[PDB]
């Protein structure tokens, strides 16, 4: 939980790790990770879950409109509080703020109330790709993209994504000793995109994990943002 992830902040800190980053959906938790050294605070939403969700009932039979609003309202609060979060972390002293959104609209907004790093995490690839031109266009400086493949953030990099999130702890949950040896075999895959993309030139090269010492291996083979990830 909350302290067991504050350590992993302590520690990459202690070991001179200038680039912390740190995922939570309370202010109250990524001010404290803040203060251990995470310079990056990474706010998340179930807005789109809730969006997905009501738009996979309203393709059911029946009546859907009764579920669908209520889901729609969910989405609503949960990313009216995220807002709020950004808000009260800049109201504290934050100063890189990040949001992560497969809406680029909210995105924008979050933009709008303190985020500097906005996360395009759309599943599909020329959705996302789209979602970071629309945002350029806006004139949001630092996008970040999130892949467990090189060559996709390497292509999102082209289109205006500076920060490339390699993220691999989604496949790995998806496909669950044994338990343990199939999260290492992941782990050395995303080790794996960390070093081509050092060796093809991505600049601000994150990776996602929520040991230390796996961002610090991933530090090792080229990763500029070690991002702590609570969830």
């Amino acid at each position: 939980d909350k302290d067991e992830a504050w350590k992993q902040v302590e520690q990459l800190r202690r070991e001179g790790a200038t680039r912390i980053a740190y995922r939570s959906d309370d202010w109250r938790d990524l001010k404290e990770a803040w203060k251990k050294g995470a310079d990056i605070l990474i706010v998340s939403s179930k807005a789109d879950d809730y969006r997905a969700r009501a738009a996979a009932a309203a393709k059911e039979l029946g009546n859907v409109k009764p579920i669908v609003d209520a889901l729609l309202a969910e989405a609503k609060k949960a990313r009216d509080e995220a807002w709020k979060q950004v808000e009260q972390l800049r109201r504290e002293g934050a100063t890189e703020i990040a949001y992560r959104s497969d809406d680029w609209r909210d995105l924008k907004e979050a933009w709008k109330k303190g985020a500097d790093i906005l996360i395009v995490d759309a599943t599909d690839k020329n959705e996302a790709w789209k979602q970071v031109e629309q945002l350029r266009r806006e004139g949001a400086t630092r996008i970040a993209y999130r892949s467990d493949d090189w060559r996709d953030l390497k292509e999102a990099w082209k289109k205006g994504a500076d920060i490339l999130i390699v993220d691999v702890n989604a496949r790995i949950e998806k496909r669950r000793a044994v338990i343990e040896a199939e999260a290492a075999k992941a782990r050395e895959e995303g080790w794996k995109q960390v070093e081509q993309l050092r060796r093809e030139g991505a600049t601000e090269i994150a990776y996602r994990s929520d040991d230390w010492r796996d961002l610090k291996e991933a530090w090792k083979k080229g990763a500029d943002i070690l991002i702590v990830d609570a969830t």
